[PDB]
């Protein structure tokens, strides 16, 4: 697709999130770069409103799958790049086992050379002594397969996966992505993305933050 040509090199990224979980409002901003040729994302996130009222790892999935590396034989299945530069809307619900849920809406699109992911998140029904509001999560390495199928009536895709974070907390993620523009997109055969991520800290950063390194690779079609 033509969208694909936009990702041939290193692309700067801006990520922005306004959130409200059980009435606790906050905001996060992040920046870095993506290199789809390697499926590689490197980002640093800051909580601009002070202390994050939820654990950083619970926000990773919310905080740009257009940077996935699609092998050559699968490139006709890359919906995400095909929707660019006009972009796509990503809507998710995340159901935390025995606890609350997040509902999110994001617009992912190019603003000139910058890929911008602008998000709103609302979280409800969380328990005060649950794992999310009680901040009980580890902060290490994860790998999850992200399953994708076409949603042809909406000219987009439907996505599902599970996460697990050690305290273990389970979450079911359900996602729908729809193009912003009216032009043609690639509607994929069923496949999945390997999503491998590592969180860390910047030793010189005083603000509440997260450094993220992520490698995303499409698979599941022989
Ligand atoms: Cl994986
Ligand atoms: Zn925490
Ligand atoms: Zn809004
Ligand atoms: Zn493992
Ligand atoms: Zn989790
Ligand atoms: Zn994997």
């Amino acid at each position: 697709s033509k969208g694909e040509e936009l990702f041939t090199g290193v692309v700067p990224i801006l990520v922005e999130l306004d959130g409200d979980v059980n009435g606790h409002k906050f905001s996060v901003s992040g920046e870095g770069e993506g290199d789809a040729t390697y499926g590689k994302l490197t980002l640093k996130f800051i909580c601009t409103t002070g202390k994050l009222p939820v654990p950083w790892p619970t926000l990773v999935t919310t905080l740009v799958q257009c940077f996935a590396r699609y092998p050559d034989h699968m490139k006709q299945h890359d919906f995400f790049k095909s929707a660019m530069p006009e972009g796509y809307v990503q809507e998710r619900t995340i159901f935390f086992k025995d606890d609350g849920n997040y509902k999110t809406r994001a617009e992912v699109k190019f603003e000139g050379d910058t890929l911008v992911n602008r998000i709103e998140l609302k979280g409800i029904d969380f328990k005060e002594d649950g794992n999310i509001l009680g901040h009980k999560l580890e902060y290490n390495y994860n790998h999850h397969k992200v399953y994708i199928t076409a949603d042809k009536q909406k000219n987009g895709i439907k996505v599902n996966f599970k996460t697990r974070h050690n305290i273990v907390q389970l979450a079911d993620h359900y996602q729908q992505n729809t193009p912003i523009g009216d032009g043609p997109v690639l509607l994929p055969d069923n496949h999945y993305l390997h999503t491998h991520s590592k969180l860390s800290k910047d030793p010189n950063e005083k603000r509440d933050h997260m450094v993220l390194l992520e490698f995303v690779t499409a698979a599941g079609i022989t």
